[PDB]
């Protein structure tokens, strides 16, 4: 599968992440990115984290639907940067 | 494998996973849903995580059935995606 | 490589883990086991965590022997169990 | 790709990671090279995270560059232990 359409991919649930955060938990645009990378890389600090029963559910199809499009995103990267 | 029963056996997981911790640690059905999820994700936030010792020994048990099954189950939908 | 061989060394992996945490950083047995399984998975829930230098360096220590032999015990295990 | 060449690369990433945090964030070295090899493995407990903008988004770069480097890595130190 084309490097730039898994980019595009990752991009549209980073997008998706980031909106559904800000949006259902109130967070600001800043830290609903941040959270959106530190949840679809599976980091999960916590410093961030859904306090609502939609927020909950959303958060359960950001980790279905992005944490294999970040894991193929990464290891296409790697093979440009290697 | 087929990817229809890869889905049964995460379903079977969630399952398991959510009934556990909402019976063991006492939290919500969707409070023990969404643990389950963060937890077979290896996203882990740490906003719920068992108090127990029949509830750490439990997470373990579904840290080892769950954590591949969710990872075959991930890049299993990837490729019906993609 | 022998499906029990990765067994042992996850068993050893599992006692390292155990111990160093009840000695540097002072948890009991039980709390120890938890923690090393949330570590090695990369779960890493944050319930426990180490407040010692000691023990940092002890926790990289187990990251980078345990990460992945621990994903290599669970991927030989799905495959008894599928 | 040669081991030692990704041994290289892993020390490079722990590097940036660490000094990054101490700079951006304020933490000690030591906290910091604990925290870089924290969240590049994903355990990512939340006992230290960013609280700045910057040091958002320096985490965010970290995570893309961090985490497929140290999969590889810890992969290839698998083969010289197994
Ligand atoms: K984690
Ligand atoms: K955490
Ligand atoms: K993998
Ligand atoms: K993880
Ligand atoms: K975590």
């Amino acid at each position: 599968v084309p490097a730039t359409r898994i980019l595009l991919l990752v991009l549209a649930v980073i997008i998706y992440g980031t909106a559904g955060f800000h949006f259902i938990e109130g967070e600001s645009w800043t830290v609903s990115l941040y959270w959106t990378f530190v949840t679809i890389a599976t980091v999960g600090y916590g410093d961030y984290s859904p306090r609502t029963p939609l927020g909950m559910y959303f958060t359960c199809t950001l980790i279905v639907l992005g944490i294999g499009t970040f894991a193929v995103a990464v290891e296409r990267l790697l093979e440009f940067l290697i």
